[PDB]
């Protein structure tokens, strides 16, 4: 059970004072009966729903083996560290909700590979660096929130970013461009 091993590895590295993940018993045939985990009819994980679960610690790159994952709902916790650089491995993701956490480092360029993504909500973290241009390749994007981070540099208004307005980018370190409220000096 590769998927269960990956999720158990996540449990080890997350900090879970309330033992929300107590049921995450890797001796089971699969993780489909675990609390907060949902599988499809083929017993493959499609949702991890851990919003507002009083978790901290960091994520793990083993998340990338959850090939059928559609929802990664980890918002409103105190998770730290970087967004794993390989989250773009999760090509069936339709929602990536990491908002209201303590993530730092850059937005991974690999997120541009998430060609089915509808929700990308990373607001209210401590993310730094520039927004990857690869994100404009995500033609399905409908809800984007990168506000309240420490992002800097130019933001394009092309591809799917043409859909969004300054509220999606507000209160960063030094963003500029047509979709933001400040033109780029160059
Ligand atoms: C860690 O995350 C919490 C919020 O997350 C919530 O509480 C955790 C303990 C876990 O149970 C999470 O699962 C849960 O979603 C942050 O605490 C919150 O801090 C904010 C301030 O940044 C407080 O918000 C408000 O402040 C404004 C005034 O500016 C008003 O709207 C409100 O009156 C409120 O005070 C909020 O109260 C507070 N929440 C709790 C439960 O303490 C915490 O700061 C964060 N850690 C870090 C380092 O960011
Ligand atoms: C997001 O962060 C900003 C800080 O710039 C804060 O004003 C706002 O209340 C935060 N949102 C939530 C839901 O805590
Ligand atoms: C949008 O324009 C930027 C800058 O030229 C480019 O890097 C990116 O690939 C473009 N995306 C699309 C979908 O055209």
């Amino acid at each position: 059970n590769l998927e269960g091993d990956a999720l158990h590895t996540l449990r080890v590295t997350l900090v879970d004072p309330n033992n929300v993940l107590q049921s995450w018993d890797p001796t089971l045939v699969n993780p489909c009966t675990w609390f907060h985990v949902t599988c499809n009819n083929e017993n493959s994980v499609i949702r991890v729903d851990l919003g507002n679960a009083e978790l901290s610690g960091h994520l793990v790159p083993e998340l990338g083996v959850l090939k059928n994952l559609q929802y990664l709902e980890l918002y409103s916790n105190n998770i730290t560290g970087p967004i794993p650089s390989n989250l773009g491995d999760l090509t069936n993701l339709v929602s990536l909700d990491l908002y209201l956490n303590s993530f730092s480092g850059p937005i991974p360029e690999s997120l541009g590979k998430l060609s089915k993504l509808r929700f990308l909500r990373l607001n209210n973290n401590s993310l730094t660096g520039s927004i990857p241009m690869s994100l404009t390749q995500i033609t399905t994007l409908q809800v984007l929130d990168l506000s309240n981070n420490r992002l800097s540099g130019s933001v394009p208004d092309n591809g799917s970013f043409s859909l969004f307005t300054p509220i999606s980018f507000a209160n960063n370190l030094d963003l500029c461009g047509p979709v933001t409220s400040h033109p780029c000096p160059g």
